[PDB]
């Protein structure tokens, strides 16, 4: 009965002019509006700019549209999986911008609430702050283009970035169920950037896998209310590509770092746990600690893998890989989530590092005109506010000391590492400066010495304990 | 998993002399009223409180309000409540007014470590510029004042800079939740529940149901569990409905009659209490528009039927109200991110003055009528088109429509149409200009009944709706 | 050694229809006249001044307004001028206010590659918040106001950011210049030419002395020459004195200045406005030695000069002749303003239309009726210093000027230390009036009856007066 | 006639209590007020904060307070020749923070003026906005403190740092003139930063070399006027201390200066840099008259002078004994930096340990080695002048000095134009190199091996040189 803004699929994209501004809905491939994406490559649009949390995969929602280079410019938190756009990134047929996650969806947030900028902790005092990431390469591996610096400003004796406002001319959308005056329904953590996406453009375009009457979806279960939605599209079903599919049916260092990682844990904690050895250190959590996981995609009671018959694409972790969920746990799309986050909702984050140094800054984030991904939500996880742990390896296979005084790679965070831990040592970070908290069970504090590639202060040190199995 | 179930008594006996609550609900919806009773039996004071309202008399904050132990309220709009509005002026509470939608996302901001944002909400009001009075002696005489906002521009526009809102508690009520905390709301009895709960250092719940971990669908859960710390399940009570609303006046009829003329297929508009909401019973024949309500709601229906009527689906002056087909829910920084963000196609509202300016006053008359900006500073400042209905002539002989305005300013060059019994005007170019008039005053007498010249050169005659 | 000299068209010719100018003076002292005369010859049209004033009737900055080639002016302070107020009145001219220690400022900062910087003055006031008309229509109907101001707090107050200001053009005078352009000033016709000749892109300098290159002490130049791109030498003309002062009933002004007058103590420097502030200076007692600060910059002001030592050069706020005494130093404005917005008057005391319980302050326009500007009385006010008001207690016709509240525009927020009228001596304590003396044996309550506002008088003292 | 300020040495001196808060005049020696630094010394004030453009020299001036470990911290230019400084900042007795020359001087003015904060282009990028420059040590040579980062923001699409206001317990400032009012006269290039340092002091204390009446001094002659001034001293005569006696009397750098000579062109201002672009000066061909501009508050800068003529007051920005020409100006270091910042000098000619192919340039900090500080350096790169680097082509250590990326901290960012060597010239053009000259006919894959990155030559000549 009421408003009806159901079309068909080329109707809904056939008015999205050259040099269009979109943004995209999906975490990788969850929640990624596939069928309308492959539409705009049959419809030839050109010099796209496209806001998204990704690019998708090569042959996969925004990664269609590199085909017959459609993109002039990708603005992203991650590249992913993704070889097409690297590649057309590092051969000068696309720019790329990079945003940290958590701000690049605060920001279409911001976009749609009618605020045209906003303050973050993230990103501060990194190269997405002062400029001069690479964006754009010439056709012969020249620096053609540089990313332009944030501002900053101080409130309440710390520092912090000044984001902006994203519009766009269009908002492309993927949801699980929606009704004919737009009210969308997400599943799993297919929402994720879904609901940013869908209030900041001028005219949004949602895909729904079930198409219901007005009427059919109880208000109360509502994600996004249909005044964002101006067109609804009925794909016919395809299959979500699943880029992990992870199922529960060497140099085993890293079972010494994620035992001992595992006593950090504390009875009724909210954690979230990187890809590797924090994620790993869940299995070893003793009887009696309770801590619930959290997904930066939009999840807390994140489980284990899935058993076969649980596999499903709408449920992925941040390295897209298919996920269970437990007792208790809820989905929430990617501006709360990163709400959660960066207000400093967890208790522990445990995260890898490239390398971190004495002061508490850390890089992976990058190395330049090299391997180069993106930030992530690496960037909004660390400046928290809450307690960081890092687990790494002590030193690179080629000897060199990951620990330093300062950081030669670039900086994810700035002065947010509490406690570190390797197979050798636990140092905390105090005042700027590196104490050596414990060493593990026949070493010595001779040995760490020359494995670290700074001094601290070894006063009070224990042996390293373990937890059990 | 978590059990973070409690005692009333346990759940607040932490709360101190002095402390800062945020408070969820509006008006007495999602109000969380036994915990509200548990604070006033174990009798801290000097509370410094941020919520939407204050509940009213007897209910919710209104109850701590009787052995004074409220030093400061930070609200939105006082509503129903003799004892708030009888303490500002006598100088036993400190009132300071911020716009709805500003309230909602600084608490959001302090919940997601945003510690300020810009909107354009309030510029040029006395809640930017200060002088506002929050606190009076006991003898009528000024004690304190607001502080000013700051401001800053942004693409050619000046927008204020608002903080984030951190409190040491947050109290919130919602129809089920978990053992573990995950909540699920009803109705628009979420509204504030949510910022509210994202922003407290400790958050506690009041459920009206409690179930296991497991038993709420993920997909349904609005707080997550992380934002609560308490968990109480109070002995079960109705909500207090203010008003139970079921399925010489001709002066209101007749401008609702001409303004729901205004109306467009395919609408979203978000309507004001008294004329611009009565101008919705004569929506014509072959117009489909959805109402939105501040306090959650898009797809507003009429009065509930006797037996339909629920106290967790109330409209914004706080009347019973139905759903239509297509309805959706979403709690209050939700909601301003929708107005603020230009998402509503027309807004109509009432004024006590408006001007060939465009300038709107209509949220108090200093030391007589305060009730607060509500959420009409948000409507008016977000480029959606906004008319006022108002009769055209106050209740003395003076114009409602003037130069400028003299009470306190709600929103500046804003008002795009102006629409009464005798006359209809437009803003253009920063001045008045009449286009319609009807019952049939000529030109020289409504001229006289305004306070204003106009250009009058297309002027047709003003049509009414059946 | 450079040679900038050229003649006086060949340097103005280059002056395009729409041109943005800062022009150096204050009324008619340091005021270009002879570069505006050639302006007018010229013909070029649409200007957009930056000034002080725009001059007087006949002279200055005012000769443009004969053949309305004026578009806007940016001024503090209309003054003397009817051509000005008028072409503002009926629809001729835009006129945007700016506090005269923040137009000095945004000068320098428009040279000195800073953008932006804060100042206290004018917060709260109609140039913050915007709403000042700008600009009226043929029927004096309002066209536009004066866009915001944006506000910071710093260190637990609000300021005021201003921006840069940056022109087309820069015209200055002054005493004497070299060929390279080094500027000497004499007296306070120095004030606006130094930021002045500044911000310009093209900065032009009439001087009425040229000498060689060598001929000025290198520590006795005003503006480098490094600023001026051309130097013109008029022929010789006589700078106009706008109120040649000279040494040679309703008497309740006297007894407020000898009031006032009790305010001064030993070793204060003291900015005074025109009116009752000033004559108070009349009536300081004999142990009591005070420095005047002028705000076109001089401090050491001493009283008008004898009639063979006047001097068009040296002038105070109010434009009269004036001497200066033993210690005196003379600055530009920018300096000036930075010697008050810093807090470095002890006193400064000043009249008012209307002064407020609050302690709030109107005195600089009435919107559509008096077209007169903030000077710097905006600045003067807002700086940490103890202001002092001195005003008739109610105006001609009975009505109060100290009121619950001010009708007006406020020239400051919250400024006003105390208020001294003919009748009594109120104190601004925590946001309202607190009486301290009274008259005479008049009484507590028919000043009651003569404020327009409650107050506390509880340690009520009788009014003492300087001899 | 007037106010008496004029004290004792000792008594003006007293009251400076433990902890306490100075801003001290002078550039290297000139104008430094050394008998009150040593009239410090012997009260024994212990715990001193001190805001300076440096810290003078040993056992001279503030490096006199360093022996009995006096100071807590200094904020400082530059360190510049102070072993004793550089000493307790390295073992970690003195905490040392850098700021911008220009910064430094504006913030005084600044706290004078009642101007909370202010924007401005330098420092952008560097070290010392993004915070993690070593400001204090411990002792086995760990990083106790670094910098707090600056605040910035956009303005017309142009990034700019928010600096703040300095304000301080007590100022201290030497004049070679004052009367009993305090009103100050200087000399020479020692003015710099006594101006802004005395406007800024809640208790401002200047030694004159010379005292006077009130009166004697001309009012137009007086450069910081009385009221900035609360106590005068006299103290017993004293030469300042010349750090570099250089006087006029009767290869590899002489190539890049005879190529830097070309740069220079009719009417230009340029600031040059210790080293090989104060050599370029001496080549300039034909009649090119430019005018030369020091720091320190100098335009018209001239040779070392003859023997009879050096003076201490009259140096440059390297410390050395300096002559002026005819046209010459001197002015105080806030108008030294308005100047710079603002673009008014047509060419700034620096060297450099690195430059980029980008544009950046390292020319101010090697860490470990050399931390002497920015000095006047960010200043003049990041105000939009024309900028050319004269270098080496190589290190000491034989490592190229073109690279692609600075490995060194940055001075400026995409800040130079051109670049020239023995070797060749290469120009900047779109964030990368263009070699556009060569001399001794080596040729375009000579160069790109001594480079240390690639670069284009779609249309390059020969070198040429002023004779
Ligand atoms: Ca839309
Ligand atoms: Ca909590
Ligand atoms: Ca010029
Ligand atoms: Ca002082």
């Amino acid at each position: 009965i009421g408003l009806d803004k159901v079309m068909s699929l080329s109707s809904a994209v056939q008015d999205i002019k050259n040099g269009a501004t979109l943004a995209v809905g999906g975490f990788g491939t969850g929640g990624m509006p596939h069928a309308i994406m492959q539409e705009i490559k049959k419809m030839g649009v050109r010099d796209l700019i496209i806001y998204s949390d990704g690019a998708g995969v090569d042959g996969y929602g925004i990664g269609v549209l590199f085909e017959n280079k459609q993109i002039n410019k990708m603005i992203v938190s991650y590249v992913g999986n993704n070889k097409i756009f690297a590649r057309q990134y590092l051969e000068g047929d696309v720019e790329l911008e990079f945003c940290p996650q958590g701000s690049l969806a605060e920001r279409m947030r911001a976009g749609g609430a009618g605020i045209p900028a906003f303050y973050t902790p993230t990103a501060v005092g990194t190269v997405l702050q002062t400029g001069g990431q690479i964006t754009k390469y010439d056709k012969n591996g020249g620096v053609l283009k540089e990313s332009t610096p944030r501002e900053t400003r101080f409130f309440g004796g710390r520092l912090y970035c000044l984001e902006n406002a994203i519009k766009t001319d269009f908002s492309i959308v993927k949801a699980w169920k929606g009704d004919r005056c737009g009210n969308l329904v997400f599943r799993g953590t297919a929402r994720n950037f879904n609901v940013p996406v869908g209030q900041c453009g001028q005219t949004v375009i949602a895909e729904v896998e079930n198409l219901v009457e007005n009427g059919d979806i109880d208000p109360d279960e509502v994600h996004l209310p249909g005044v964002y939605v101006d067109r609804v599209v009925v794909p016919e079903r395809y299959q979500t590509l699943i880029e992990h599919r992870t199922v529960t049916r060497g140099e085993e260092v890293r079972q010494r770092i994620a035992r001992r990682a595992a006593l950090e844990f504390a009875n009724g904690m909210y954690v979230n746990l990187g890809i590797g050895i924090p994620t790993e250190s869940s299995n070893y959590i003793p009887a009696g600690v309770n801590v619930v996981l959290q997904s930066e995609n939009g999840l807390i009671g994140m489980g284990p893998f899935p058993t076969e018959d649980k596999v499903d694409a709408d449920w992925i972790n941040a390295g897209k890989q298919t996920i269970s969920h437990l007792a208790g746990s809820a989905l929430f799309d990617s501006a709360t989530s990163f709400a959660m986050i960066r207000g400093g909702h967890m208790d522990l984050t445990m995260l890898g590092a490239l390398e971190v140094a004495a002061n508490g800054d850390l890089a992976n984030f990058m190395i330049p005109g090299k391997l180069v991904k993106g930030p992530g939500g690496a960037m909004d996880l660390v400046s928290c506010g809450t307690r960081v742990v890092v687990t790494t390896t002590h030193c690179n296979k080629n000897g060199d000391p990951k620990i330093v005084e300062r950081c030669r790679l670039p900086v994810t965070g700035k002065h947010c590492v509490c406690r570190i831990i390797t197979e050798y040592a636990v140092f905390d970070v105090v005042d700027g400066r590196l104490v050596l908290k414990e060493i593990a069970e026949d070493t010595t504090v001779d040995q760490v010495k020359k494995l670290t590639g700074v001094g601290f202060d070894a006063d009070n040190v224990i042996t390293m304990p373990l937890a059990p199995l």
